[PDB]
């Protein structure tokens, strides 16, 4: 397969409709994105056999608190969502994985996807949020590909074997 670029940590308003295939070095923010009015979400990495550890967390002009915990030998990508600024972020999603890799696309209505799992096998699945943010910065904390959301199954590949 083939990817645009790779391109650097970037905030804006990116193209809706393609797969922006992050690949983190280090642990900590790798997205995020709000609107200020409706959705708020960030995906924190979680190193692989880390103890359970209290951290703060300064992204999208917020300092919040989370707690991280992984025994597992896989690298672990963590989301976290509210829909008011003074409501209290929540964790809904994550992806267990052995490569740092995931992946988030924008939709024709503005929401968000990306991937899902307790693996990158069997329980793999490619989620979609329910608070749709058209316009919005997005923010990618990392090194990125592109790739068309006409390739979905080429993003599929890497976040499944690697790059």
């Amino acid at each position: 397969g083939s990817l645009d670029g790779p391109y650097a940590p970037d905030s804006s308003n990116l193209p809706s409709n393609c797969w922006y295939l992050v690949n983190p070095s280090n642990d900590g923010v790798v997205f995020s994105v709000t609107d200020n009015s409706t959705f708020w979400m960030f995906t924190y990495l979680v190193l692989p056999n880390t103890a359970q550890t209290n951290v703060t967390v300064n992204v999208m002009n917020e300092t919040v608190n989370i707690s991280i915990d992984n025994s597992g030998s896989t690298y672990r990508f963590v989301d976290y969502i509210k829909t008011s600024s003074t409501q209290a972020y929540g964790s809904r999603n994550y992806l267990n994985t052995a490569h740092r890799l995931q992946a988030y696309r924008r939709d024709g209505d503005g929401n968000i996807s990306n991937y899902w799992g307790a693996d990158t096998q069997g329980d793999l699945r490619v989620g979609t949020y329910s608070n749709p943010v058209p316009n919005a910065v997005i923010n990618l904390n990392a090194d990125f590909y592109v790739i068309p959301d006409s390739q979905q199954e080429t993003c599929t590949e890497y976040i499944r074997g690697g790059l």
